[PDB]
Order: C-alpha cells, then structure tokens, then sequence
C-alpha cells in the first residue's frame, strides 16, 4: 500500500547519498549467480590464458518497522535509509576488499603526502606501471584524509594539486570512506579491466510480521571482476 | 555475424585510445607497399641531395576468441581491446625507432632532469639546434618517466616546468611509453620534416577456426619519411 | 506465482513414483476430519455387525525453497520431490503401522526363513488362515530383507498371490503382511489429497507445506494375517 | 550445403544408440558455462545444506571428411557416427568419472565374487546403505566382466536395482555403483547439445567439431555407493 513505497523510496534515497565506487567503476549486469573472468595474456598472440568463474554473492540488510508504527502512519522512514545506507557501506568494502586481495594487481610503496611533490610522485609513479597494462583512462580512489592532502595550492598561480590530478587522472578521483586511509587504488578505469557484475538490483523485500513488527529485506547481487590485475596499482 | 562488427569496434577504439605518435605527427596516405624519400637540403640551393625508396612493412598483432564463447555470446571483446592496444605499441615503437636511426639527425647530451632549470635548458638549447634545419612548430617525444619530472614546479618560474615549455613547442608535447625512458626526441613538426605514411589502415580480418578458437589478425601498413634528418634532434 | 506450479508439480510427480503399497489397495475419497469404520461379516446374510469411528490423521512434510532462487529462478524444483518421496514413504508406513495395530487380524508364527521348504509353508499357511475370512485375491507385504532370504530357486508368488506382492521397507524385516485384497476387507479413506501450501518468508527462504488427510479401513480383520 | 544435414544426422543417430547410462538418469537443460549445485537433505524440513558452483565443462570430437567426396557426394556419412560414438563414450565415463570422485558418497568393500553367496550379498548390502539416504528407485552401474561373474545361476536384480542396470565398459571392471535414482539426488545437466559444427578446409579434407557441455550434479551423495 503506502508504508511500502515509501519505506523503499527512503530505502534507495539512503543508498545514493552513500553510495561512490559503484557510481565510478564500470558496470556490466548479468543474469545468473556467477560469471567467468577471462584473463588474457601474449603467448603467440594475444589469446585467453586463463579461465576462471566467480560466483555472485549476495548482499543484504534487513530492517524492521514496528506493526502499530505501520498503521498509524508514526512509522520513521529513516529505517529505511539506515539499512541501504548500510548496504552500500557493505558493497563497497567488498569491491574494495577484492580488488585489493586479487592476485596480480601491483603493489608500491605509499608514502606521506606531506610534500605535494611526493604525493604526485608516488601517483605518477603507481600511474606509469599501471599504465603498462592498459591505456584506459586513469583514476584512483583514496580516503578523504588524503584527498585533503591533495587540497593545496600546487602552482603559485593558484592551481589546487587536485585539479591537477584531475586532469591527469581522467578515469576520476572517488574519495570514499571505505578504503583504509593508508591505502590507494590507481586503476584503469575501463571494462576491459574493471567490471562490476550486478546479478541482483537492489530490492526491497517486505518479509512478514516477525513479533511486534513486520520484517524487510533489502538485498542486492554483485561482484567485480579484475580481467587485467596488471592494471591496478595499489599504494600501501 | 555480430561477434564481429562487436571486436572490430573493441578493437579500433583500443587502437585509438592508446594510439599517441600517430596523433600528433603528419600522416600521408600513401598507396602502395613502399614510399620514396626525397631528402631535402641546402648546397647551392635548396635541392634534392638524396632519393631513397623505402619500403612499407606490414605489421600484425593476431587474437583468439574462444569458439564456445562466440557462440553462447559470452566472448570478451576486451581481447580486441588488448589486441590493437598492443599493435600501436608496436607501430609507434617502429617509428621511434626508425627515428631515431635516420642518419642526419643531430644528438645533443641528455642530462638528468632533476633540476628543472637543467631540463629546461636542454630542451631549449635543443630547440636552437633543431631550429636550424626548420621553423615549423618545434615539439617533443618524450616517455612519461621524464614528463613527470616535467610536471614538478620550476621554482624560479612557479609553475609546472611543462606549463613552461608549452609556451615554445607549439609542435606539442607527445608523450609516449615506447621510447627509451633516457631518450628525447626534439623536432620540427612538419609535413617538410616529418611523415608519417600509411600503406594500409588498421583491419580487423577473420582469419579462421584454429582449434577450439577462431583466430583474427589485426594489420596495419605504416612508415615514416623524414626529409628533413636536420630538423630533428636527439638527447640521449 | 509460477514457481508455484512448478514445485507443485515435482511435488506431485514425486509422490506418485513413490506410491507402492497405496497403489495396490483400493481407495474412498471422503469429505471429513473422521470415518465410520463398518465390520462387514456374514451372519444370515452380508451383514454389518460393528460400528466404529476414526478420526483421518494430517500427514505433512514441509520443505524451504531459498528466497533468491525463488527470484531469480534458479530453484531446484527437486526439493519438493524430496518432500513429496517423504510424504509417501510416512504415509506409507502408517497404513502398514495401523494394519498391524488393528483389532481382528489373525497373528501366526514366523519362522526366520532358513530352510526353504518352511519359508514357502509359513506363507502358504497365512495364505490360509486368510482365505477363511475372504476369498477376494491375497497380498503380501514384505520387507525386502524376506524377498532376499526368499530366493534360494516363489516365481509362481504372482501365480498365488495375485492380490498384489509389496516389498517396502516400510514394515518391520521380522513381519510379513497376508491379506485378502478387497473393499470387503480393508480400503483406504483419503479426507484431502496431497497439496502443497505456501507457508511465507521464514528467515531466508520461504516454507512450503505439503499435507494430506488420509486412513485405512479393515473392514474384516480375519482377512489379514500378520507373520510376527 | 546439404552434406551438411547428412552428416548431422549420422552424427545424432549414432550419438542416439551408442548413449546409456544418459538415458537412465534424470536430465535438465541450463543456459550458460556453469551451475549451482544444492545439496538437498532433511533437516526439520527438506532443506538445501549446501551450496556450490560447478562449471559445465566441454565435450569435443572432430572428424574429418575428404574434399573430393564432399564435393562428388561419395562421403561417408559413418565417420560422423563414429564421431558420435565417441562423443557419448567419452560423454559417459566423464559422468562416471566424476560420480566416483564426488564428495560424500559412500564407499564400501567391494570383493571379487567368487564365491556367488557373497555377491548378491556386497550388492544387497550397498543397495542397503544407499537406501539410508534417499528411497527412490535403486541404480546399478557395473563393468560387464562383473556382470560375467555374476551369472551363476540374478534375474530378480530388475525386480530390485529397478533404478536401472547400467552395464559398461566406461566404469573401472573392478569398481561398481549402486545409487538411488532421483532427481533428489542426483541429475544431468547440460549446457549445450550435441552440435555439429563445419570448421573447414584443412589439408585435403573439410574438418568438422562435434560438441557438448555437459556434466552431473550428485544433490544427495549419501545416495550413491561405490563398491571399490
């Protein structure tokens, strides 16, 4: 009826004010539970190396509104909101947590950033290597306490650190929370890459009266799959 | 008869996105498998010192879909993508390197970019040398490993080196991975200079069922007429 | 929705390759929670000569299909043929349970078949016993463990024991089942027929119930023998 | 062109009689390169224990057939069969293969039968603990040497393993497996049928590439019992 529409409407408009990596990253939406992750490579000619399937998980989080709240019309949407926005705190930790444990990414040492000359060294320098693999445009993900770092006027013109970054960095600058501040991801943003296999939406399941409240379930299928590790580079 | 059309795409975008060399200096369309040099110089008068007939190579870069996978739809068509990524490294590595072999061009000593005035003195005093040959729009190959140090601030200046030298060098600034990382290409960026020409476009041609794949050949016909060695100048 | 139909269905196809002894005993379709039993003997005439009433026991087996499979499809149907082949092995067994707890039945001696010339004579002796009652064609249960020690050649079973030969796992290895396969004699009283029940969401998979109503009448318990 | 179809048929109708085993066990069509596979057993409710993925791998044979005779249409169409025959011969001991090789199933002592009293004995007792798991109708899968052996007389095997009597020569002589045909327990799953594809000119004959995904999901493997 109402309550319903509403609770999901909160539901989704809590997951966008949270969500940043899914907004970035290319996304391919498949229809199953897992999918194949086709590593390529040159051995007389550029042909599949490797074969490999990875199943979608699925991500979810459930709330619940009181049954009397559901009648008088007392009932605080903002459940809602706190459970995607909880959700997304979940997907993107999990991108991020693969992407990091994949095997085959490269891996530099991540210094201070207290000399914008040596943060943008060690930028350039991830930028290169990763470059090696892919020409796809650039772009990296860091941690707010960083991106402060890069909040400095770099040219005595008045040309912030960051927007010079920015320029060379096309693939885009996502600060999100959810990446350890001590820890940047420099990658090609391309699907010939990066993909974010979506099996499921994200959807709003009205489960059922469990007590003095009826249940809900909010749920999503996804993964990323890295088809050229070679082109990520991550500063720890 | 989609697979198709779908790894061309993959493949000229590829192609395209990595390409750098072929951006910025002239190219000819020329017509069949080998071009002449007319070697332009000054001796009581400006006349042809020396006709040359040089031969256009073809290059090739050949990739293997799976047939299961072209048939159930399920082909990556990022091995395009890799495919004609990979082809342009070797098409821009084949004209840097037949550069930097012509006999005529000039080779000044390339010293450790580290103090940005050094760099920005090479660079200028390549700039005379080459401007004795032309006058055409002077610019510069360069790998990325010394572009960065372009990118630091020249202190007495306050701006980013490279802001600088984009002031002289209307010839651009072509950044490319396929030069020797300790090796600089100054030059006049001309037609009277430089050319770049093609014999065959790149193509994507379904050579045929190989096994338990299909096999495609990536091919281009591409060379580079200097007639002007003078105008071209070398740190290293 | 439509999944719905689809685990019905393996429901059903899964109770209906799973019937045996159900398949061979004759049945009654009855609207009720309870039956009247009716003793028919022969006394001056076909006659009833005891009442008596039973209440139709609820078989159910519940089985949970995952709440992701349901939506996107990928749910193995199998799980209701699992509960369907449950259903029947319970149903089964209970049939065979209250024929063996039923009032008239005749009891005889069974003798552990190790000596072939008595194995034969404890059945053809039952057989006997039974024919006293009713003259309709005889059946036997038998646990399969008997049907092995019971080859040792009971090709011409089928040639005497036309009412039907039953081999389950369902009765006792140590009893064996005689009886006169006929209306006259025992049926089966069905008050609802398998069906399948979409219970709801319970947790993280929805349950499903599969029940069905359904009892045995002996009519004339002198026409079943056991072999304890 | 037209010796295309030909070929095709003589590839199926040879892919047709040579299958077995395939045609005993349950069979379910899945578009893709892998499945799901769900471990159905009982646990308050018939539930799903375990989950798991399996990739549906390919089964490849090729032949090839003269230019000449495919143009003055003098080919012979037998070589696609014997293609087929192939194809369903390696099609069948991969689905063995992997039965064998699959998690819980239950293993028992399997001794060369000699002495025709222990025989039926190592079958019966297989059949005995398979029945623990699942009671659907019971399968045997057993080299033809021990199906030699083991006439000595047998004939009642129809009358017990109804699931099915699979004899090959695709199962290790010295290993056999009794298992309880269902869906419940286990089932094909196929990803692509057989397929006959013309790849071409090569050498002085066309080749062509017979193909199928192909593989088995063991849902109740407390179901099945190999006698090693």
């Amino acid at each position: 009826v109402e309550y319903f529409e509403k609770l999901r409407s909160a539901l989704l408009d809590g997951v966008n004010k949270g969500r940043s990596l899914l907004k970035h990253l290319p996304v391919t939406r498949i229809e199953g539970q897992s999918f194949r992750v086709d590593i390529i490579k040159f051995e007389d000619g550029v042909r599949v190396v490797k074969q490999e399937y990875k199943p979608i998980p699925l991500l979810k989080k459930k709330f619940y509104v009181g049954i009397r709240e559901l009648n008088d019309g007392t009932y605080d949407v903002s459940i809602a909101t706190k459970a995607g926005e909880l959700l997304v705190k979940d997907e993107e930790s999990l991108v991020i947590r693969e992407i990091l444990s994949t095997e085959g990414i490269k891996k530099m040492k991540l210094s201070s950033w207290d000399n914008p000359e040596e943060a943008l060294n060690d930028l350039m320098n991830a930028l290169q290597e990763a470059s090696n693999a892919s020409a796809g445009p650039f772009g990296l993900i860091i941690n707010p306490k960083r991106y402060a770092k890069l909040l400095k006027i770099y040219e005595k013109s008045g040309k912030m650190l960051v927007e010079v970054l920015k320029e060379i960095f096309r693939g885009g600058i996502i600060v999100t929370l959810n990446i350890d501040e001590n820890k940047v991801i420099i990658f090609a943003n391309t699907p010939a890459v990066l993909d974010v296999v979506v099996g499921q939406d994200v959807t709003l399941q009205e489960l059922g009266p469990e007590g003095d409240d009826v249940a809900f379930l909010v749920s999503e299928a996804i993964g990323i799959r890295i088809k050229n590790p070679e082109a990520i580079v991550v500063l720890e």
